[PDB]
């Protein structure tokens, strides 16, 4: 085990898909998993192993912002021989023709945290995806007729930012979406040696004003993870 | 309502302890609080309204980090009235003579976050609790026959650190412990008008948490005075 | 002697009330106490010892600005055997609600001055004062009827700074009162193992209850400490 | 004209290779292209406009450094038409099985320049190229039997670093090679809204000490060149 | 040789003169010196070996921006022994006095650049030239008897600037001209223990004149060394 | 007058030498200027008027640090049509070539304070003096038969400093004296638009470790004070 995941090598599958909410990767396990058993329940983060067409897959909560899924990508690159990690979250829209319910591709994430910093001497490390990974979602999501967009994501350490102005900034960048842990777990991977893909639902949109409700952020953003899924049997070809 | 608690204004106590695991928040209302109601479990980030010794007190997890604490002590903040937030949380000891299962109360936080450079044009925002909770929480563990220590901790975005550098100059400069929330806490209150406090128990004992916890909701009862 | 303080261990007392200006400090001793000696005069930065309520007490000028007051302030930790230093001062209010001659005390400084970041590897280091010394502040202001303060400072390195915007970004975070040394301070007493405390009266308002209280305070509080 | 080149509109095709060595770009045009012309002088950096397979095609040199492939690639977007740039540059390698005349393609690149903290807003913008261009040369190289590793440069400001320890850093993290370009491209094209890639072949082992000549730099470095026309011809599929 | 310099100790003269652009080396060897030869081409850029007033001098470009410049001037300093730089270049003003044609001297070069911080542990390195070269220059451009401002220049790495305020910034603070360069120039003069001086003419405001003015810097350059060397 | 100055316009000269210890603008004013008069002593910073070789000529303390000299120089200028300012200080040597007792000119000035990157919108200001008020002191210097070294000061907000490191960094970009006051006053000459110079004798090393006799240093300290002197009516010519 671990310090926050209470399981043992084996438990996990090398590839785990991680939501922030706990209560999503329950949904994700019951409905996508066959013979899904819980293998994390520490802090309530709620993680599950089970099978998806024969394979072998694990899906479990990170919780919101880049210290919270550090910790946990850490723990599972080293501990539980994960190779892979497929982030399926929510982000907020400020391009204009973004719409809800929109499923985006982070090949990479720029953020304001200062971990990645703190990581690499002050200077900017570039979060990027791991290129396979990318390539297989957005080939998995043309098989299932599914648009999607790839691009840049932000990572924002304040969901509520003073700062308003930043969003101005994102939109004349062309950020795709803004969630709050892509740069983080991009970071880890590279630290650690592992490969890492964010795919997120647009679940509000800045401009317009447009939301979803919990329940729905919950449970009812299954395009991506389909698409999730399935990319990972195209990277098991 | 908001995006990251189902409830309404009135759901919670204008007092609010936070524990970081939301089980622990489960633990604290069925066992220091009567009546205790679930009051929010979006993304089972468990929370709770009852009372305490009459008065009316809520228990509600923050989740781990800056980031995710920032969200919830905002949202209760803004949208249901809190005035008064006291995390109650572990830490990690720096210093040779503050030994393990030790009382720190954090007066300030220093952190390696970027939010309140963010905040404060890039210069140097003291992230420090509201004077009166740390008096209060002072007063009601010596109360208790408890010495707690006062003094800042150290807030980190990263549990884990890829180098470690961080750790002897915190010992250098006084540091009392490390955890991963209180100058986000303390942040937030500054910027939206709140009071915050951080408590934690060094954990690098069942007796010492209950020890914790009596002291913080012992501590409300003497600011209600 | 050390490079700025000409006297020698024993000199000073324990605990050191500081104000910017060395002829205040002059003033305070000829005013509050009995048997006053002047103990240092390098640089025209005044130092005097001598008793308040038959308590040994020095005080000493301490310049204007973090880098004045840091000399200063080392220097009577490591070389004077000082235990505890109060800078009594003055600041400006960039709060409404504040009221000329507040007392104000810093349980923490904010600052632009880069020297906290210098020691602390480029994170924040909350710079904070000794929280006994704070409360027995409080409490001598309140038995002399004074309902001081208690929160942020902010220690500019600018008297005249360039960016008036700034101190929007102070009020709306809080801010008490405005200065020039007590994040310095307290980053010192943080490196070398002290106590330190800033008791500030509002002088002024920034943009559009006596000094002799202040010290009463200071030095009651002292008292209190001892006890 | 614009005030470093001195062309027209119409004399550079919609997509541009670039070199940082404007007599690299001459060999290309010389080599790769059919009816090559020269199109622009201005300060010696040299351009050219011919034909790959019948496909109008521009290659020209940017110069060395952020701050000079900057000014070239901005007057080429906004003045000039131009959709695509491929930067085709040399690097050097910090991995120890990265090998001279390895080529490597930049999905991402960091640096230690300031400019993306000037453009946005002092926080971490995340230097990408665009996904179907690096799709386009994964693929080009595939077909060419071309091996091209897809991953992170580091763009530095200082090819004479007095910091020898970042190297270490860049090590840790994955960096696939050094140079000094890349994330000025990419952040140019964010800011004025074109697509861009950065593909490079190891000129140098920065562990080894192993090099190449200035000649061989300039007129040998062919594979990554072959992969960037025909990844263009995939792309315009 | 160096991988940016196909040449070897002893092809350059201790002094080096350089404008951004190759092509002006080109025009600067073979107006003002005499017996130039080509001593570098590499990536284009040009460099020439000559002698002025019997005094051996050479002349290479050294490209736009901090990180190019400071690759040509790093080698020239410690592969082929020059002891002095001077760049000859081209700036915009800011400042309302300071009119098209203008020469000016960068005691001091600001800079929106990292290197130095890179260099400096985060800290100000203030960018500075040698003391003696900039009285040399001052003191030719009297006796050519063309006027010359000794001041702080701006070094940017981004010549189209998203920040169009901090043009507002340099003038506050009385920055004499804009160009790319200086600020990294001197940061290698003092990283490698050199002497450095830029000179530039204010070519733009934010033909045969621009020749004269040219060539006016030119000969400030090459007299300041003579100077220099008395 | 001002917050910090009882003074009137005409007490002042329009050229003021500023050691940073107002004992000695006391000791300079008996012994260098005729018919002295005290114009100031707010907060003992003691400052005189008289004359020299019928010049009318100040000297003024500026206390220790960036922030106390700031606010004096700034007070003067805006409020005491005070032109040119002359820093007379010392200085500690990183340089082991530097000797003690040697003068240095401070041409330029960096520092590890943050006063100039709030003014200057976060980039590098470079703290430079005046160049007239540098040739007319090494002019002076010459004229009286001594050699003095031109170049960088540093000027730290830390006497006492945690980083011991940042010395080596000093010594290896070149510079002459370490001291507390040069890049504030030049930034504020800069700000307020007046001329100032810094002129320091090395009366420490970090790196060598020589003793000089008190009487030694007064001699060293006479000769700057003549330079700077002698240097304002070379600069009245």
């Amino acid at each position: 085990a671990t310090p926050h995941i209470n399981a043992e090598m084996g438990d996990f599958a090398d590839v785990v898909l991680m939501p922030g909410d706990p209560l999503r990767a329950k949904y994700i396990a019951e409905t996508f998993l066959e013979d899904a058993r819980e293998v994390n329940n520490v802090r309530g983060m709620l993680g599950f192993t089970g099978t998806y067409k024969g394979r072998k897959i694990s899906v479990m909560g990170h919780g919101m912002g880049i210290p919270s899924c550090s910790i946990y990508t850490k723990e599972l690159i080293t501990d539980f021989g994960v190779k892979k990690i497929i982030r399926v979250g929510s982000c907020g829209a400020v391009l204009p023709h973004v719409k809800l319910r929109d499923v985006v591709i982070g090949m990479g994430a720029c953020t304001d945290s200062k971990v990645n910093r703190i990581r690499f001497k002050d200077h900017d490390f570039a979060a990027i995806a791991d290129f396979d990974m990318v390539r297989n979602a957005v080939d998995a999501a043309k098989a299932l007729g599914i648009d999607a967009r790839v691009g840049n994501l932000f990572s924002a350490d304040l969901f509520y930012s003073p700062d308003g102005e930043m969003f101005d900034v994102m939109e004349k960048y062309g950020i795709l979406g803004v969630e709050m842990e892509a740069a983080g777990i991009y970071g880890v991977a590279a630290e650690f040696g592992a490969k890492a893909l964010t795919i997120c639902t647009v679940s509000d949109h800045i401009r317009t004003h447009e939301q979803t409700t919990a329940a729905e952020r919950q449970t009812t953003f299954n395009d991506m993870i389909k698409i999730a899924l399935e990319s990972v049997l195209l990277g098991d070809k």
